[PDB]
RNA sequence: AAUAAGGAUUGACAGAUUGAGAGCUCUUUCUUGAUUUUGUGGGUGGUGGUGCAUGGCCGUUCUUAGUUGGUGGAGUGAUUU
């Protein structure tokens, strides 16, 4: 068997990391994310992220946090966490990852049926 | 009018909870300080309806040739040229 590495860049490291390192190792948008409008996006999430990942017992998955910032970014430190967002009426919850570390939050959320 | 400075109430760490560094909740029990909270009375959020409750504008008959009135004059008069 051949674990994501992230960019093996050699999980380790992408496990459990800073807000400096991947504000860089982002796909070009996110930069111009980060570092634009920064402020006032996790006033008070990655401190309710710091409240669930931190409550638990750990590996019972933790209780749901409440948000409407399908805004926010997929970073090494949100690895587990639970979440629980608006599609515009009611929380959809999602398990939170190694290999969605990078990506957008609430394209997740589905919102509009199809068919 | 009721809670009643003996706290109306507010806020939060982090952890349980989730998208999440929303104290959304619950664990704690610090903080909080008459500004809130609760019912009663009532408002003002409304790209929710009704274009046939309507305003204003803009399409159409319209790169149209067409209206209307006095004084005469005509013709009970609806009036007429």
């Amino acid at each position: 068997f051949k674990t994501h590495s992230y960019r093996g860049v050699d999980l380790e490291k992408l496990l459990e990391m800073s807000t400096e390192d991947f504000v860089k190792l982002a796909p070009a948008r996110v930069r111009r994310r980060f570092a634009r409008g920064m402020t006032s996006k996790p006033a008070g999430f990655m401190k309710k992220l710091r409240a669930a990942k931190l409550a638990a017992p750990e590996n019972e998955k933790p209780a749901p946090v409440r948000t409407h910032m399908r805004n926010m970014i997929i970073v090494p430190e949100m690895i587990g966490s639970v979440v629980g967002i608006y599609n515009g009426k009611a929380f959809n919850q999602v398990e939170i990852r190694p290999e969605m570390l990078g990506h957008y939050l609430g394209e997740f959320s589905i919102t509009y049926t199809p068919v």
